[PDB]
């Protein structure tokens, strides 16, 4: 992602004017190819009109620019991609939404989990592990850039996600559809063997215990959901077309005819269709923006750093359970004690 | 459902223009009957009006064009169609959300129902089995994927969601509403003889299985509501009438009067009404969009993938509390255990 | 309520096309009392205009048609129809979200409450006809079938939801306003009692009763909310002016002028204004649908079946906690068992 | 609030019409004087043009309001109304969802808290209070109308909100900010004190009292927010400047032209703007809704009835912990028993 | 922020009118800067069109004037700024509701936490100082403005929030990413510490007091994920792209060309283009306040008040918890007692 969240604290002069030079993340970098390809085309156009066909050619020419750029309005790109938009900003704010974070859960599983021995610490570090590798299992599926960086299981053994018993065992468990949901059920039966071992002291621990082990499970569901139940292909489709069929129609619409014959709205030449260049830019880039966040979990500028988050993730919760666990600041009075 | 989830994982040149190509699932798939239906109508209206009328006639049918052409505008399509396709996508993803998953319920009958023999054994997997056939029952109601595979309760009693005794007990309290809310009060029952019998040691654990249990019961019921209570039978009335209405007026208002009679806007005759289909295209293939989504549970190339749930949702949910329970990885230190 | 969820389980050739000839909950049936004033009012109009005005009268009627027609698009009909109907469907659906259902509350009861002696099934069936109590004093408040099924709480008395000892317990405990909340305060005394007295065996149970009984109680509560704040009067009066308005002026401004004067836009006269009745069927038919929805508990064929929900849900409870408490079908070994 | 919700119960002839003939509440009402200012304005202006100036004057005259009639539609007045009205009444709805109800806390503490002595109605009542306390000390900073009821804490110890204990233990703790948090800090120590009294038998039901009581809490929370984070000023002195600079050059575009002069669109004069009216009507009633729904704690016709909500709300409570503790209907069996 | 909540009350005469008089948090402060540079802009090429172009330059920039006006509306800018704003206000709410208030915490903390000797005290205040430490950290990162009062940790120190125990404690844990998570870890540990000690007296309390803390934590999650996952910048770019071109083709659009020539639309010159300026004010007022809304946690008017928060919060925890433990108003009968 790029993020300028403190770059438009206040509001000032220019303000998102600054934001105008920024190329990484940027609607030039989506828009630049797709644009020369229209460029090119457009300025071909305009030169097989202008010295390719004769003097008939260029009447009948000039009858279909005039109907082209006439029933131009007959596409209804705003109503289509206006939808699109939404659907696709709506769903993009779901996903980040239901992104699983352990904070909640590592803070029980350091405080309730008790023994400061070996046995303790590895409890511990196998209860948290178990919420990482649920979570790394869903996002390997749902992100193009998490799976790169483990394109197998033995991927994860390597990056300290799984261990090879738990390897062997998913292998043993294997289905034909996901095992992302495994580690939730190795989590409870854990959580069960340590309260029964006496290291979860209450039933109330393991009960809060679960809880958010399982809110994790229901974020990383969603996750599943939105990658399997893609936006309906017939909508992609249609706004696809939308956008297509409006710029093809520009292509021969928004030429400048021969200003000699005075055609209403074309009496003056400019060469450059400097408006046409601007609803390319409005429409296509925010198409473009929508391509961008369909699947927010790719290799996009703008797509969420899933990597980061689950190194992060994974190095927080180790920290949290392991080095944190009954390790306190000395409880000194604060300064407006007395 | 179609999933391209992954084919649009970062915005690239063309992006959603490589969807084009796709059928199952499509708009072509979608519209080419109607389309067909249109596009000969719109022939023969020219023909008749072409090869079969008088000059006079001529003349009556061109005033006739110009009227209708004229007053194309006075239909509200974009207004009814955008508040109909906003509905109809709000409640699809709503029932989506309501399909119910047993992940988090089987994780804690994995870990709460004691017991490593045949009786601990029956126990969980009845109660996962309540959970799934309280979700095949609703499912059947609601879908008719499901009730194809599923014609009777005997179909499921073959299909391992009812035992014989399940099915004959259902049948003595048979009343004349839908009984998929029967195996929640068994789930209850059973959970609650569990807890008694020893097979549950806490009953905050039986607090937690009846909440699992009980939020798959609101699910269910939103499913029931979404299939009980239709989008207002009047909307769906009103934006057929203004599709309808629409393309019927454009079989005449759109055909390609005489152009040696100079007509405003008729100078050149195309044959081919390019923008009237593309209309057709963009309005039509939006209605069916709707006509698809407004009912997920049927048997389209889009709608949810309904078998394929039962039968995942019954084998990870008996693998889960059978195969899994108190069987654990061995628990060994991690890649960044020291 | 008219469902046909099953009928559009999968897009078809025609679709909704098959939904147009229904009469039931129909917008024919909404518009046509309305749309057969506005088709004489409109046709008096013609015929005092041709055979009643003289020459000049005539020419003044033509110029205040062609002015009617010209600001015709004065009245933000679009605007503010929108508005109200979004509003409208919005708390319609929230509506129906908020109708309580028992099926949680009832299999808690049916589990938690021990006992298959004559105390034990009082004691549950009364629980649980308090939860249906608190729902029908709501419903017969907010819903006027249910209140002409059950004009006093004597009708209730004699319909099984409310005994002696309960009417004349509320009619000790009158306020001046509405006592739907008292069965609530019941069954929180009465589940004390009952854990008090050994038949709930530990508190968590009492909890989790309650925690079910509130949520119905909070589900009461949006009911008595909705019933209770209106859509703001002025609103219902702007989108009820905007379309009377609309349709008032359409009646002088849609007339078909005398085409012997060749007015633009009035060439060719076609005695039925069919776009102008499209357009009666869209805006009417839309302020119609909104004026159904409005109150979804009244006596509509597209309101709720607030009386058969109310049925159901107490010979439901009835059963789930008393013909159901301990009885469970003998548990034996599924298909897939091994 | 006026509730008009039994009359609107079913689809009929004219609905909404019959709502026209309502005064309280009604558009009328919010409308009256700024049209009767707009109206004396407009004929102002018409008598100034018509009976003051001279023949250059009048060409002057026509030339400006040709060129204001043709600019009218440069002010987005439609964009930024119905962004601005959006806003409004999501914000109105999402203020009424958070007006606390006690009911489900009053059913916990009547049940819980144990004791038909003089004791244990004195700590069910000081309970209930507290939450009352706490909710009359947020409305009455939130709501004009409360302060009005209440301009001083006095005032609620005359009304039986505080007792002067709690009166003068509030004024020793005085800070700078609002002080409505207080009674939930007295609820949590007094229900601590109780539990460890042995007045409430059991910590689960001590903690579902402070869960309820928190729920209140974060209700009053959000009434808080609303009150304090206005809807930006920027918006509002937008859309005000939009609809008096829209219908400031309407008192000029609007006027009718000589019609000697036959002026494009000003053929006939009518003397009487009856679209300009109708405009007005729908546009300066929709920025007068959203006044009166801006802050729905004051005093206008359809605000919330706040005062009637506090009274109602302390008698309910009151009622339901001390008379209603363990005095229970006879549980006798029902109609349906057998 | 600027509150008007209360002088919005009522609808009255003129109403937001008599807010048109406010300077601080206004329209005219976000845009006089901006208004002041297309002023002197629009002006300049006025004069440079009138006293510098020969006759022949004179006719060209006409003609360039008349092609400006005419492709004005090619631009979406209603369009695209409308969905941003739409984006921004959701964002901006969202933002506010996450802002994390410890009122249910320091109650459960001044209830639950026994002891009014001093290590109770301690316990009490460092608990709540947790809480608030962890809302000042997160705040710090997402707010300039607490970011400007609080520099360094040392700063924190100095302040009340941190004690230098708790400072060193933080360096040696320090890591790559944000640190804010770390008082959770801290609250936990400690929270079970007291349990253990006995200073909670049952384990359901901790549950209660771990939940509280948490839903803090998720609060705190959203603020981060708003701040790092910022409104994508393809999105800022467009919208800010759209009104600059709006407004620069209107620099030469909305001139207005020699009378003498009677171009259609140019008959009357008023040197002031009064509709452009109000377009100016509506687009670009709208824009501005997206640009202050976008990061509601900078120093802007309208910017939340996030160190009065800070500092509220502070004060009123440490109150609740030490000097408001077990400090109850001596309770004695209501007015309505009996
Ligand atoms: C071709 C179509 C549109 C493309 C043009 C986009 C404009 C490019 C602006 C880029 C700003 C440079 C960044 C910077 O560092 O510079 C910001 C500067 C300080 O602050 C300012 O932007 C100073 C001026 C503040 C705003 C200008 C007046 C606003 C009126 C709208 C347009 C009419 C101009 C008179
Ligand atoms: C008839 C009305 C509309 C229907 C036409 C729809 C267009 C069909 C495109 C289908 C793409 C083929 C799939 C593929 O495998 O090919 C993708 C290719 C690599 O990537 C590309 O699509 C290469 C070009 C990238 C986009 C083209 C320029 C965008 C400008 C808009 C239109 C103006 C054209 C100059
Ligand atoms: C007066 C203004 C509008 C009112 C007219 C509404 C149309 C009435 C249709 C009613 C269908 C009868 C029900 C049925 O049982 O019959 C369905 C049939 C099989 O399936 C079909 O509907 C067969 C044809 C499929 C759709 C027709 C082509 C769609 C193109 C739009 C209009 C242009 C027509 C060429
Ligand atoms: C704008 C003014 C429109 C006014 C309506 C015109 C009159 C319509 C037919 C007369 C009313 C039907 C009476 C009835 O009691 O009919 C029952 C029966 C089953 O109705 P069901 O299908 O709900 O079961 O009706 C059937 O024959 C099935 C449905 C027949 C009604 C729909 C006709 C299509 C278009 C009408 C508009 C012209
Ligand atoms: C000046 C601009 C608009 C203002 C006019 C608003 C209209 C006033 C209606 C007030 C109804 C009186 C209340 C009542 O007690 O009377 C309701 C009556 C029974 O039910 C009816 O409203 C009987 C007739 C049902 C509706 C009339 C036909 C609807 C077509 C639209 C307009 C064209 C008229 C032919
Ligand atoms: C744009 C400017 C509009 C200004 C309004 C014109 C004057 C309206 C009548 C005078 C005010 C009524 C005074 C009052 O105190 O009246 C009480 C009474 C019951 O009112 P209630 O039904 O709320 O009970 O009013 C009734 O007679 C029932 C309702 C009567 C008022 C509604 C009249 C319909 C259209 C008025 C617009 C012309
Ligand atoms: C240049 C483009 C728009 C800018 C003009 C904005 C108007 C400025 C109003 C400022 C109000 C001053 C504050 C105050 O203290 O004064 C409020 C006064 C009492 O209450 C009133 O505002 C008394 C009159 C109530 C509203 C006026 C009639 C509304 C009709 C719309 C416009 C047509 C005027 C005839
Ligand atoms: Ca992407
Ligand atoms: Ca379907
Ligand atoms: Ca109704
Ligand atoms: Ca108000
Ligand atoms: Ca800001």
């Amino acid at each position: 992602t790029i993020t300028y969240t403190s770059q438009v604290a206040n509001a000032r002069l220019g303000s998102f004017s600054r934001l105008l030079l920024c190329w990484r993340g940027s609607i030039y970098k989506l828009l630049y190819g797709e644009f020369l390809i229209f460029l090119l085309c457009y300025y071909i156009i305009r030169f097989i009109y202008r010295l390719a066909l004769t003097e008939e050619q260029q009447l009948m020419f000039e009858k279909l620019t005039l109907y082209c750029d006439s029933y131009i309005q007959l596409i209804p790109i705003s109503f289509v991609l206006g939808f699109y938009v939404t659907l696709v900003v709506t769903r993009w704010w779901n996903q980040y939404e239901n992104l699983p974070w352990p904070d909640r859960l590592m803070s029980l599983v350091s405080g309730f989990v008790e023994g400061k021995d070996e046995q303790g610490r590895l409890l511990r570090r196998t209860l948290i592990r178990y919420a990482n590798l649920g979570n790394v299992l869903i996002l390997r599926s749902v992100s193009t850039a998490v799976y790169k960086r483990f394109p197998s299981a033995q991927h994860l053994v390597q990056a300290g996600f799984m261990t090879p018993a738990e390897h062997k065992q998913l292998e043993k468990l294997s289905l034909p559809h996901n095992m992302f949901w495994v580690p939730w059920v190795w989590f409870a039966n854990l959580s069960m063997k340590a309260w029964l071992g006496g290291r979860i002291r209450d039933p109330i621990l393991l009960q809060s215990l679960l809880n958010e082990m399982n809110t994790l499970r229901t974020q990383c569901g969603h996750l599943y959901a939105y990658d399997w139940i893609s936006i309906p292909l017939v909508y992609t489709q249609v706004v696809t077309v939308a956008v297509y069929s409006f710029f093809l129609t520009c292509l021969v619409g928004r030429q400048f005819l021969n200003p000699a014959k005075a055609y209403p709205g074309h009496e003056l030449d400019l060469v450059v269709p400097v408006f046409t260049f601007l609803q390319f830019f409005f429409y296509v880039g925010w198409l473009k923006v929508a391509e961008q966040l369909i699947n927010p979990f790719g290799e996009d500028d703008d797509d969420f750093e899933t990597n980061w988050i689950v190194d992060r993730n994974l190095q927080v919760s180790l920290l949290a359970v392991d080095e944190m666990h009954q390790d306190l600041p000395r409880m000194e009075p604060d300064m407006y004690w007395n």
